C-alpha cells in the first residue's frame, strides 16, 4: 500500500530475473492443427464437458499458436527479462513415441517462438511437460499410470531428447515437469483433472481407479522420467552456462494451534505437498513420513534410480499462491484415509482457531493472500534443502468472471487486487534474499487470461487481458502496466 | 572440574530436594522370609543363573531388610532431604492378589522404614513397582503380558490400594512405576531381564515370545495400571500436599550427522524412548511416530482410558545416565525390525562421525558422560511437555568389579570418577533451573552397592560401599563424603 513499500527494480540484483509464464494447453489453441496429436486434456474436455465448470475446452485458448508474435511484443513492452512457457508433447510427437515420428510444424513453432524471444532480448525458460500427455500413450498404457515403470519413462525421455536436439542450442533453462503434485493428486486422486479417475464411490468421471494408489504410481513414474531426462541432458547436452530442473506447486503450512501435535501435522503437510517430489531429487527417496504412512502404496526406488535422482537439478521452480493451517489428526480405528493427500494425517484449514482466514480472500475458491508462507517456504529451502537456485515460477491470482456474474472489461483491466498481491510477494522476495535465500527470479503466473482446467474460462489469471469476443485481442491490465514501469524506470 | 565450578547447595532453592535411591529386589534380600512370596526375579535368577553375568542372585542383596536402620543412618549423616526406595509387591501380597491376603510382616517392614525416615527428617519417595512381579501372577497369566489387559491392571491397583491404605498417612510422594521402558524392552525384547523372553531365533532363556509385540503388550498394561492407580489415589487418598507420578529411564539423543535426516532420527528416538510412556500420561495416547511405525503391534486405548491417562501425574521422575547419537535408517525392503526398539528406524551410536565417543567412558559397557544430554532433555520437558515438576530420580555410574578384575576396597572408596560425574550433572541442573526448567530435586542412584540385574554383582553403583565379605558393612565413598559436605556446609 505505502509508497515506500512498493517494490523497485533496484531492490534486487542486476542479474535477477523478472518474467511471465503460461502453459501450452492453456494458451495455444490449434488443438488439432499442423499435425498435432490428441492429448489427454483434448480427450477429457471433449468427452466430459460436464466436468468443466462452464463446459468449455481449450481448442482455441488464447490462440497463442497463431499469435505468438503478439505475446512476444507484450513481453518486450513490459520489459520482461524472461518468459516461461511449456511445450506440447503431442504437437511434437503426435503418437508420443519415436516411431510415431516428429511433427515438423510443432518443432517449427517453438523454434520460431524461441528465436523471436531472443531476438527481442527475452530469455526463454522452457517447461517440457505441463500435464499434456498424448492420448496415444494414455490408451497404450495409461500414460503415467504405467504399471511397468518403463514405457512412460522411455517415451518421456525421448520427448525430452527431441527438445534438447531441436532447441538445445538456443535454450539455456530447462524445466522437466511443472506441478507434479497437483497433476497426480487431481488426475488420479480427486479426479477433477484428465483423465478423471478416482476410487469407486468418489464423484469423478471414472470412479474405477484408486485414490490411495494411482497418484503415487503416476508420481513415481514422473520422478523416474525426470531423473532419466536429466541424466540424458547432463551427458549429451548440458553446457557450462545452461541449467535444468523442475518446479513444484506448494502451499505454505502453518500449525493450526499451539500444540506440538499441530507442529507435527504441519511437518507432515510440507512433506506430502513439497517433500513428495523435492526430497527424491534432493537425496534420492521420498520423505520418511510418507513411507511410514503410505507404506506399500508408495513404490520403492532401485539403487540405480536413487543414484540418478539425487542431485538431478541446477535450479528449482516454486509455484506459490497461498497457505493453510495444518491441524493434527491421530492414527486410530476412527480414521481411514480416502484420498492420497489424507496420508498426511492432517486437515488443511483456511480459518485458524479464531475463525479468521489465514489471509484475505483473493476472489476464487482457494487463493488467500499470505505472502508470509512464501517466506517460510524459502527459509525451508534455504536451511533444510541446501539453498539451491530458486525461481518463483508461478505467482498470481484469478479474477472470477462467469456467465452469471460477468466481470466488466473495465473492472478486469483495473486489477488492483492482483497488482497489490503481486507487489506484496515481490517485496517478500526482497526480504528473503537479504536473509540469505538463493532466490534468483520471479515469474508472474499468467501472461494471458486463458483456459483454467476444470474451472474453464470462469477465471482470469493474466496480467494481460484477452478479449475472446474480438479475435483474442490483448490488453494490458494495471498489473502489467506497473510491471512495465517496474522493469523500466 | 574447577573449584568455583563445583556446585554449592546455596546454588539451589531452599525447597530443592537432594537424596539417594534404591530398589527392593536390588537391596533387600530375605527373599523368602517373614512370608514373602516368590517374584519373577527370584524365579529367573534361581532357574537361569547362566543369564546373570556372574551367576549370582539377590537372595541377600545388601541385606537391607535386616539392615534398613543403617541405611537411614547413612542418609541422615549425608544430610539427605529424601530417600527413594521401592516396595516389594510379593512381600506385601505373597500371591499378588487380595484373595491371597496381605502379609503382616511386609506391611510392618515398610511401616517401620517410613516412620524411621520421617523421625530423622528424611522425606520418603516411594516407588510402588520396580520390576519385581509376584511369580504367582506371572504363572497365572504372564504378569504384565496379561492378554486381557484387566487382571494385571486390577491386581496392580489393589496392591497400590494396600500401599495407600497402610502408608498414605505418612507418604506424601508416590511413584507408580520406575523405568517402564527398560522393563518392557529388556524383559520381553532382548530377554536379558526376567522372565527372559524374546523372538524365536534370538539368544534368551525363552525364545518363544515376540520381541516386536510383547514389549508393547506389557507397556500397554503398565500404562493402564498407572492410570487406574492414579484415579484411585486422586479419589480416596490425595491431599493438597501430596503428589503421585512415575519415572522414566531416558538416554539423551543427538543427531549423528548434519543431515536433516538424522534430526528426524533423533526425534523418533526421543519418541520411542521417552515419548512411549510420557506422551500417554500427558495427552492420553502414544507418540504419532510410534503408532505409524509399530502400527497394529501397539494397542489402542479406549476413550475412557485416554481420559484417565491424560494428566495422570503431579510430578515426573527422570532417570538419566547417558546419551547417544541417532543415525537415520530409511524404510525399505532391505530393513526389517527385529526388536521393538528398531521401530524408531535409527541406530543409537556411542561414537559420532569423527570416531570419538559422545562423552568419556565411565567404566561399564554403556555409560558415557554427557551431562548436556540432561540439559536437552530438561529443555524438551520444559518447552514441549508443559514444564511439569521434575525430579531426577536416578543418576550415577557403575564401577566394574569382577572375579577376574577385582576392585580393591581402597579404589572402590576413592570413586573420584563418580564424584566428578555427579558434580557435573548437579551443575547441569543449576544451568537448567536458570533457563526456566521446573526441576525440583536430584537423587543419586544407588545409596548402596547392590545386585545389578543381569550384571549381577559385577558393578558397584553405590555412593556407599557394601562389604559382602564382611556382614554387608557400609562404608562411605568419596562421593558420599562430598554429598554430606554439600548437604551441610
Amino acid at each position: 500500500l505505502s509508497p515506500s513499500e512498493i517494490p523497485q527494480r533496484d531492490w534486487f540484483p542486476s542479474d535477477f530475473t523478472f518474467g511471465a509464464a503460461t502453459s501450452a494447453y492453456q494458451i495455444e489453441g490449434a488443438w488439432n492443427e499442423d499435425g498435432k496429436g490428441e492429448s489427454n486434456w483434448d480427450h477429457f474436455c471433449h468427452n466430459h464437458p460436464e466436468r468443466i465448470l462452464d463446459g468449455s475446452n481449450s481448442d482455441i485458448g488464447a490462440n497463442s499458436y497463431h499469435m505468438y508474435k503478439t505475446d512476444v511484443r507484450l513481453l518486450k513492452e513490459m520489459g520482461m527479462d524472461a518468459y516461461r512457457f511449456s511445450i506440447s508433447w503431442p504437437r511434437i510427437l503426435p503418437k508420443g513415441t519415436k516411431e510415431g515420428g516428429i511433427n515438423p510444424d510443432g518443432i517449427k513453432y517453438y523454434r520460431n517462438l524461441i528465436n523471436l524471444l531472443l531476438e527481442n532480448g527475452i530469455e526463454p525458460y522452457v517447461t517440457i511437460f505441463h500435464w499434456d500427455v498424448p492420448q496415444a500413450l494414455e490408451e497404450k498404457y495409461g500414460g503415467f499410470l504405467d504399471k511397468s515403470h518403463k514405457s512412460i519413462v522411455e517415451d518421456y525421455t525421448y520427448f525430452a531428447k527431441v527438445c534438447f536436439d531441436n532447441f538445445g542450442d538456443k535454450v539455456k533453462n530447462w524445466l522437466t515437469f511443472n506441478d507434479p503434485q497437483t497433476f497426480t493428486s487431481f488426475s488420479y486422486g480427486t479426479g477433477v483433472f484428465a483423465p478423471g479417475r478416482c476410487s469407486p464411490g468418489l464423484d469423478c468421471a471414472y470412479p474405477t481407479g484408486n485414490s490411495l494408489v494411482e497418484p503415487y504410481t503416476a508420481g513415481h513414474n514422473i520422478l523416474l522420467a525426470h531423473a532419466e531426462a536429466v541424466d540424458l541432458y547432463n551427458k549429451h547436452y548440458k553446457r557450462d552456462d545452461t541449467r535444468i530442473g523442475l518446479a513444484f506447486d506448494v502451499m505454505g503450512r502453518v500449525p493450526y494451534g499451539t500444540s506440538f501435535l499441530d507442529k507435527q501435522a504441519e511437518e507432515r503437510s510440507w512433506d506430502i505437498n513439497l517433500g513428495w517430489f523435492l526430497e527424491p531429487v534432493v537425496r534420492g527417496d521420498y520423505p520418511f513420513s510418507m513411507r511410514s504412512l503410505a507404506r506399500e502404496r508408495l513404490p520403492f526406488f532401485k539403487d540405480e534410480q536413487k543414484e540418478k535422482l539425487a542431485g538431478s537439478y541446477n535450479m528449482l521452480g516454486l509455484n506459490y499462491y497461498t497457505s493453510r493451517f495444518s491441524k493434527n489428526i491421530d492414527i486410530s480405528p476412527n480414521y481411514s484415509p480416502v484420498l492420497n493427500t489424507d496420508d498426511a494425517y492432517a486437515s488443511q484449514e483456511v480459518n485458524g482457531p479464531d475463525g479468521k482466514p489465514i489471509g484475505p480472500p483473493m476472489g476464487n475458491p482457494w487463493i488467500y493472500m499470505y505472502p508470509e508462507g512464501l517466506k517460510d517456504l524459502l527459509m525451508i529451502m534455504k536451511n533444510k534443502y541446501g539453498n539451491p537456485p530458486i525461481y518463483i515460477t508461478e505467482n498470481g491470482i484469478g479474477d472470477v468472471d462467469t456467465k452469471e456474474t460477468p466481470l466488466p472489461m473495465e473492472a478486469a483491466l483495473n486489477d488492483y487486487k492482483r497488482l497489490d498481491y503481486i507487489q506484496r510477494h515481490i517485496a517478500t522476495l526482497k526480504e528473503s534474499i537479504d536473509l540469505g535465500s538463493n532466490v534468483q527470479g520471479y515469474f508472474a503466473w499468467s501472461l494471458l487470461d486463458n483456459f483454467e482446467w476444470f474451472a474453464g474460462f470462469t477465471e482470469r489469471y493474466g496480467i494481460v487481458y484477452v478479449d475472446r469476443n474480438n479475435n483474442c485481442t490483448r490488453y494490458m491490465k494495471e498489473s502489467a502496466k506497473w510491471l512495465k514501469e517496474f522493469n523500466t524506470a
